[PDB]
């Protein structure tokens, strides 16, 4: 219902098609030009963003108070674009969705939406050997090439998908602390 016409509106404002030297990744947009990345995306210096080299000014991975790994990264473009701040969104506090929608968006992957359904609390995560906190599961068997696709229900944008074991589906919580300035 109105959760998907919230994610279209997402896509094309907010949205982007990246690559790194780790492979393709959709970014998330959050404000000016702030944006946020999986963490093992590694991204450089430099970033391909729809077709064009893009520098990048300063690189965050983020932690959590225990300094837990998110497996997420905020970077800093050196670009004209601002993006439309969608940091309102963004809830104070992890949360579950009942009705979630995943929006991908790579040049493997172009604009699509997977609707994953139930995005419930799961927290502590060992993803391919990286402890990691704060995420959430869906029953979905997401796939390669879907990493850095936005989680969102009506209204808000919840998580960032990080990985998957064929079957299930897990993103890193995503809370608007993260990008307080
Ligand atoms: C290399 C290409 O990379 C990508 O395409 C990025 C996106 C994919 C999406 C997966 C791809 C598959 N189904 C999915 O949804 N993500 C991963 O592959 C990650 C690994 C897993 O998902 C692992 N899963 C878990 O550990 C796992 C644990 C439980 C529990 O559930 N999943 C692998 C075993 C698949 C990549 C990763 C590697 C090292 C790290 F430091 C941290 C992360």
């Amino acid at each position: 219902g109105p959760s998907l016409d919230f994610a279209l509106s997402l896509l094309r404002r907010n949205v982007r098609q990246v690559q790194t030297d780790q492979g393709h990744f959709t970014m998330l947009g959050v404000r000016d030009r702030l944006a946020v990345l999986p963490r093992h995306s590694q991204p450089g210096k430099t970033i391909w963003i729809e077709h064009k080299l893009v520098n990048v000014l300063d690189a965050v991975e983020l932690v959590d108070e225990q300094g837990v790994n998110l497996e997420l990264t905020l970077i800093t473009l050196d670009t004209n674009e601002k993006f439309r701040d969608i940091t309102k969104f963004i809830p104070e506090n992890i949360s579950t969705a009942s009705d979630a929608t995943l929006v991908i968006n790579t040049e493997h992957m172009p604009s699509m939406f997977v609707p994953v359904g139930d995005v419930v609390q799961y927290g502590f995560l060992n993803l391919s050997g990286k402890p990691t906190g704060r995420t959430m599961m869906y029953n979905f068997p997401t796939k390669a090439g879907q990493c850095g696709g936005v989680v969102t229900s009506v209204g808000k944008i919840i998580g960032i998908h990080i990985g998957g074991n064929g079957r299930q589906g897990f993103c890193a919580g995503l809370k608007r602390s993260y990008f307080a300035s």
